């Protein structure tokens, strides 16, 4: 029973809100003329392959508009047929060419208003589901709405969504089997070739009346009791060219010849809210300045216990965290460093090039090309295109803009050249994702977050001076310089992860070696613990340059229950270590005050950085209504910690090329035995042309042999594997200069003698270990000022 | 002027002396039938695709035979026509079929006494013309040798060259113009399938009466004149499988149809001397217990000096050494590790498997069968033998025996079931060969090199045992066991190389910061070296993980000049200790005596081990008439010692698996447009279809998901690369380990005090720098003795 009746939920009472305010009797749809299809030849429209097929009449039988006396149910023309288009062109040339989309073919031009993009790639029909029912939701939403402006009545017209499959064999096919029950595929119509040409795209358009009543864990069921029609347009790929050219489709060619505003960026397996979509438009509605806009995203906590699945809690925790401190901050500041691609907005004239030919989108589009095997089909429509871009002379940052993806488009709004844009965060949008449960999967998808984050913050950091030409207020650059030289810091802090984890634990582990503390197993622990600290990060850096995570997934589980046995322990060790001092302060008499309390480093740096931190995060959880993942989930993240600086910062570091293409890319006669015997055969005969031949090759032989001189430009792998070897190069060489400065680990020791060096190495150790730990609190602190700021601002412009 | 008339150069005056004792008048060939061809039909031979074509007019008039009036000359059928085949099957059931070659085909069968087979694969034409000069002189040697009761008149008839080509497409032009010239070789015959089936050789035969009289260095000169015939068999694979699957060709296929005796493998650019051959069937001839032989294998050193290539004479000093050395106490104990494959011998019977089919030839080819894909086309025919194989169990020696290549077969001869076999070493067999100049070249051979010696060298002392039940004496027996302890040890010591160079590295440098002596510099100069020492390492690491050697060749030779430079240092260290030490027994005073100077560990260890060592080196270049090396090449030698062991055995150990195959391996329509405008489509149209097709998806969707429970085999390249990152993860702990309880390097340190540390850590490396001293001067010694036996011996043999 595919349809089903409608069904209201128990967090669904507002969607029945929704269904009184709307009529739901008057949705016809507007006349527009098709394409003659005789029984068979097509008049296909200004010369492309255009085919306007009908239904399936059980479809149209659902449809309320349905009359079985009418040949067709009475029901519009847009309703009634389908259309299926073949694009052989590209996403360069597709605005070019004649190639017209339904919605702007009607005799009355239609305006879109937000186009809803969604990202696909071999995606469960669970996923793709949970998506529409959402995208569903929130147009039903929006038609309902009344007194507005722009929104209520006939809403539903200038909203386009845009579902772009990557790969025509890659997709799943019980997702093609939702599509298809939503009406928008037919499998009889797709084409391989047109006119000896191939075809890139297959694009299918039509007017849905379907809607997804509920999405179970193992099916979906689709109803058609009150569903508010959508437009869909389903560009399914001919082969896959991952997700930069699937936003090269959205941009580059759909958005020109739709023109919308507001492009809503969604990946599968994201159900937004209720209203969500409607905050995001008001958002960009009320301030013109904005150009970009993300909503807070959530982790779903559906069937996962709190103990036996610790990584999504620490997911959980991470992702509220950033969404309470990180992203309030940058708001503020006017730049926001990355903007979810799972759940974003972006306004479409921002995002447009200049004359010159320079802009936003042609940086964000000039990675794909770069980032790629230099073998162009001679054939291709784009070879001119892609042929002059390889021409032209890349930088390291040109030549490495693959790396950031989405985050370079942030930082280019920002700094443009005359314009006056800015960024901002709502979190009255919310949208929850699926977190990965594997640890192979989590690897996986923090490689590219961790290395888009360093390369955005490093060329965002050398380019800074950009800004200084922008239309900007005076005061606004001020503050952007000073956010610049907060990310910065951030930027150094995060170089020295790795170093600064190994020197705090082999400090506090050393210092319960001290036999002043009563202590006994602390020196032989103390030992183990190195041991196995070393192994594993050897083991990580070998199976990173050698193995893929799938595979010896539980060499990675074993390091992971490793380090959080060792920050367990470099906890309890820290907590020993402060209340010895602090009964040496009671011991050593005199009375106590708190300057001592105060002054005594030990405990101050251990215990009372630390603290304030816990405290300005439990305070800014509690001022947003939030408190939960402070207990939930804080000790997974608290024990998980050091895994992700060591194996997932190794990992994404020893990955930072992505080699996906492999390497490179007459029959001299052929013999049929006949009817006797004998073998047809074609081989020389006569004397003369075998003397010329043996003649030819006494002359081929004879000649010395010339020098190569190849001077080949060779493959682009080489270079980014050479790349990223100077990367790894480099870190482990800083981060050891680092730890042999404070250990004095290296030949330093040689240039002290035996007893100063205990307290010379003890002295920087203390140093160090203030260093740190302050320098995490002052950023906690400056945080949490930023936060404070969102929230009073937000709070007053909602109070106007 | 490819033909020129013949020249003999200085070093050529022997070559005359043959000429004299061949009468080079009578070398008629024996009558054989051909085939019929018309005009094409062609009969055949046994239904196969056999052509006997006619060889160029101008080639037969070089001929001295050959008469202008007869039609063909005069000349035989042998010599007058070329015979070309295509082979279907592959070398499994190459004699299955009814292949036949003509050296088989006359009506009086031909026995072959040598087959002389020669590998190549895209080598230039000069290393070709050298090889095929070298097998023609020594032919003409044995045809020109009278009192000898198997060799003389008529001997060519005896002896079969063939020449297997891998690769029809990766084949040089200029090689194959040459062969061409020979006669060999024809361009039209060639056909690529034969009765819809796949061609997988093509085999060329022919008498050929052409001499290379000279080779330059950029041209190749053939001539006529005194010319003795030499059958020719090249055989031009379609595709290349590398090196095993030319040697199934060389024995399963081609062996068993010749069945020749003591089959020579020879490779393109080794030059063998005027009676090498001659020396290996002799060696062979004696004693019949031999079933290997190998020869004295020596550098060109033409056009390159002592000071400009300073690699070239540090290899030409290692193969002088190796053949002074390691060759004649292997040979004595009748054991050798490893057979050249550029150079050596095998007799034919001892190679052939047992009735159950296991044997040396078995264990030999399975790796190429299991190192592979597991994608097998099931059109091959070959294809129930590759299934059946690799649906065996296969243990880790049998899945790795790849690495050990022809190594296996020499273990497998000495330790049979119930056969008496040995393999020996003749010093007067010699042939010369080209070392690679280049760096990126060295570290790629040297790569294949060190893998297959390690893993032969565990896999022969796992299986030791297996020599007990072989029908050997008790006391050749004895002394295997002997040599099997030898080899034992040389295994120990060279797994800890690395760790054993540092750990004397870091002695020697540290043992000059001491203030006892007067060095100032020494204590910066030791950290500054450490540093650079660390730098190296790891980034040679990351290089043998991450790059090719030819791209980033400058990083290697720095490291390896840098190498050489510390190399230096640490000699002057040694030299300064040990003149330190016997100052200081000078200034102790009461006189001294012998005793106190064997007493001085300083003194000892530092001086006379090493004094000791190059004294029997000395000596044995001395009494084999070889001591030019230790003069001219000694020095670079020992510049590039650190080098071998370091980069060369840190790239062999990164790069045990050998992946060279890659990954992994319905058009919907087709719309064309007609004359008018409309397109010409097939698209659905009647409403049952469509309705039918909505169902289809309708219920397609609406079934849960089943669980996935592939349990796939996967692919063997995820085990390899397993396998090589274990591998390196135990050798980088062992090597730790050993190096921490030396030096006291990691926590051994938390267990001393500040003064115990220091003496404990001296005495512990003057223990260290004493045992590895020692080791190295008796092993020294153990190969000393060995080859004065060997010597020994040979002189009594030849006596005799
Ligand atoms: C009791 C609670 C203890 C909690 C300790 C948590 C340590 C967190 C360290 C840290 O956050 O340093 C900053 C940096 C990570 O930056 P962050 O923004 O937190 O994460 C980015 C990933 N999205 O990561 C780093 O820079 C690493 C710096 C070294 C961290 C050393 C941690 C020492 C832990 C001592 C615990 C002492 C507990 C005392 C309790 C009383
Ligand atoms: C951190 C220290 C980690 C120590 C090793 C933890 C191993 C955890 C484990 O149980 O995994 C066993 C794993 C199974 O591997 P397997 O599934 O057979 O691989 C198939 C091919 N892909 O692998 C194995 O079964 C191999 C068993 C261990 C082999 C020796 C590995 C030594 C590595 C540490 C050396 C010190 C550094
Ligand atoms: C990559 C991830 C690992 C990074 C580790 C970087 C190590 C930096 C070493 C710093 C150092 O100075 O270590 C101490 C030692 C030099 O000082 P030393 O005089 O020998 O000992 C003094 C004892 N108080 O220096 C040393 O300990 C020498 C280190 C060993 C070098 C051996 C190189 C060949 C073998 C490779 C083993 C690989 C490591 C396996 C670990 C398990
Ligand atoms: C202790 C805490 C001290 C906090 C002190 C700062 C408090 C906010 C002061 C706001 C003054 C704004 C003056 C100004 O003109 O700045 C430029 C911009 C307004 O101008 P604009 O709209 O861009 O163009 C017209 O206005 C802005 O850009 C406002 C940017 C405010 C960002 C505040 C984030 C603070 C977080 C770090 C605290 C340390
Ligand atoms: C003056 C002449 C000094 C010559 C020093 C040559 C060192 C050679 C060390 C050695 O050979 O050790 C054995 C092993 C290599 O074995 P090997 O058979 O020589 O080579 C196989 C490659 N085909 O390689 C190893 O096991 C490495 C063992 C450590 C080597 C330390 C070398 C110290 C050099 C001290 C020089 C002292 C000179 C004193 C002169 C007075
Ligand atoms: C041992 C220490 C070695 C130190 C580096 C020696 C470099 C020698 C050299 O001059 O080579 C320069 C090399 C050129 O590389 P390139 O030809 O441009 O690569 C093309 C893509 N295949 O590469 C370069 O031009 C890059 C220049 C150096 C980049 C920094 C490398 C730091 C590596 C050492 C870090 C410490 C460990
Ligand atoms: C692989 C090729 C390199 C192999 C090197 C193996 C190193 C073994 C280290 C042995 C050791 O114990 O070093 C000393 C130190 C522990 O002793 P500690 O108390 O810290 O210092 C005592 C000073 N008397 O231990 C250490 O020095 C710690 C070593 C650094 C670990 C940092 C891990 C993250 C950064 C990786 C840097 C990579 C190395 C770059 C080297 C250049
Ligand atoms: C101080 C130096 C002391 C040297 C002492 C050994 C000198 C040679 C003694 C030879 C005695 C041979 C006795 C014997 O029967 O051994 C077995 C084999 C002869 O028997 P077989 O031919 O195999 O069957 C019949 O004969 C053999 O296998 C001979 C093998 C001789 C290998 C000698 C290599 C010595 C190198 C290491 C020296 C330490």
């Amino acid at each position: 029973q595919a349809f089903i009746p409608h069904v209201y939920d128990e967090e669904d009472n507002d969607e029945q809100e929704y269904d009184q305010r709307i009529q739901y009797n008057q949705f016809q749809g507007d006349h527009f003329d098709l394409a003659a299809i005789s029984y068979t030849r097509a008049t296909g429209l200004n010369g492309h392959l255009v085919l306007d097929c009908p239904v399936a009449d059980e479809l149209l039988s659902k449809f309320p508009d349905y009359n079985p006396a009418e040949k067709s149910g009475g029901l519009s023309r847009e309703f009634a047929f389908m259309r299926y288009t073949a694009v052989t062109c590209g996403p360069s040339n597709f605005y070019r060419d004649a190639y017209i989309l339904r919605p702007v073919h009607y005799p009355i031009p239609r305006q879109t208003e937000l186009m809803i993009v969604i990202t696909m790639y071999n995606e469960d029909d669970i996923l793709l589901g949970r998506t529409l029912k959402g995208v569903f939701k929130n147009i039903k939403y929006l038609e309902s709405k009344a007194r507005s402006s722009t929104w209520g009545k006939d809403s539903w017209k200038k909203i386009v969504v845009c579902i772009v499959s990557d790969g025509r064999t890659k997709i799943n096919e019980r997702a093609q089997a939702l599509l298809a029950g939503l009406g928008v595929y037919q499998e009889g119509l797709a084409k391989s070739r047109v006119d000896d040409k191939k075809v890139q795209a297959h694009m299918f358009e039509y007017t849905t009346r379907v809607g997804i009543s509920k999405v179970t864990d193992d099916v979906v069921k689709l109803t058609t009791e009150k569903v508010v029609p959508v437009q869909m347009l389903f560009c399914l790929k001919e082969t896959n060219a991952k997700k930069i050219n699937s936003h090269r489709w959205c941009f580059q060619a759909i958005g020109q010849v739709l023109d919308p505003k507001i492009v809503v960026l969604l990946d599968c397996g994201t159900q937004p809210s209720g209203r969500s979509l409607y905050e995001l438009w008001k958002e960009f509605d009320r301030d013109h300045r904005v150009a970009g806009a993300c909503g807070e995203i959530t982790t779903s906590l559906k069937k996962r216990q709190m103990i036996t699945n610790p990584l999504v809690y620490g997911q959980n925790f991470e992702y509220k965290i950033s969404n309470i401190l990180d992203k309030p901050t940058e708001s503020s500041f006017g730049f926001i460093s990355v903007l979810p691609g799972a759940f974003s907005a972006y306004r479409f004239i921002a995002l447009q090039n200049d004359i010159n030919g320079v802009g936003p989108l042609e940086k964000y589009f000039k990675g794909e090309f770069l980032h790629s095997s230099g073998e162009l089909d001679p054939n291709d429509d784009e070879f001119q295109m892609k042929h002059l871009m390889l021409k032209e002379e890349a930088g390291i940052f040109t030549s490495n803009m693959y790396l950031a993806e989405d985050r370079i488009l942030c930082f280019e709004l920002v700094a443009k050249r005359g314009c006056n844009w800015l960024l901002r965060y709502c979190k009255s949008a919310r949208a929850e994702t699926d977190v990965p449960e594997g640890l192979a999967e989590f690897i996986l998808q923090r490689r590219r977050w961790l290395n888009g984050s360093f390369f955005a913050a490093i060329y965002s950091l050398v380019h800074f001076y950009k800004v200084w030409t922008s239309s900007h207020s005076f005061g606004r650059k001020i503050f952007l310089h000073i956010e610049f030289f907060y990310q910065l810091i951030n930027l150094i802090v995060s170089w020295f992860s790795i170093g600064s984890y190994f020197l705090v634990f082999r400090i506090l582990t050393t210092s319960l070696g001290d036999k002043a503390l009563g202590f006994a197993p602390g020196k032989i622990l103390s030992v183990i613990f190195l041991w196995l600290y070393l192994a594993s990060i050897v083991t990580t850096f070998v199976l990173s340059f050698g193995n893929k995570p799938k595979g010896t997934e539980k060499f990675y589980v074993t390091i992971v229950i490793f380090f959080a046995i060792l920050m367990a322990y470099m906890i309890f060790a820290a907590i020993f270590m402060a209340v010895h001092s602090i009964q040496d302060i009671y011991r050593s008499g005199t009375r106590i005050t708190v300057s001592l309390f105060f002054q005594n480093s030990e405990f101050r740096d251990l215990v009372v950085a630390t603290s304030s931190t816990y405290a300005l995060y439990f305070l800014a959880s509690f001022l947003y209504f939030e408190p939960w993942h402070m207990f939930t989930s804080f000790v997974q993240y608290i024990l998980l910690s050091p895994s992700y600086v060591n194996v997932l910062n190794i990992y994404a570091f020893c990955n930072i090329d992505d080699i996906s293409w492999g390497t490179k890319g007459k029959s001299l006669g052929e013999a049929k035995l006949r009817e006797d015997g004998t073998f047809d055969v074609s081989v020389p005969i006569s004397k003369e042309q075998i003397n010329q031949s043996y003649l030819d090759q006494l002359e081929k032989i004879r000649d010395p042999a010339p020098p190569e001189e190849k001077v080949l430009v060779t493959n682009t792998e080489d270079y980014y594997a050479f790349i990223r070897s100077m990367t790894v190069l480099v870190w482990m060489f800083t981060n050891f200069v680092v730890i042999a400065l404070v250990l004095e680990t290296g030949g330093f020791n040689q240039f002290v003698e035996a007893t100063d060096l205990a307290n010379l190495k003890s002295n920087r150790a203390a140093v160090f270990l203030t260093v740190i730990l302050w320098t995490v609190a002052f950023m906690a602190l400056f945080r949490f000022i930023g936060c404070i700021y969102y929230l009073i601002t937000r709070l007053g412009r909602e109070i106007k």
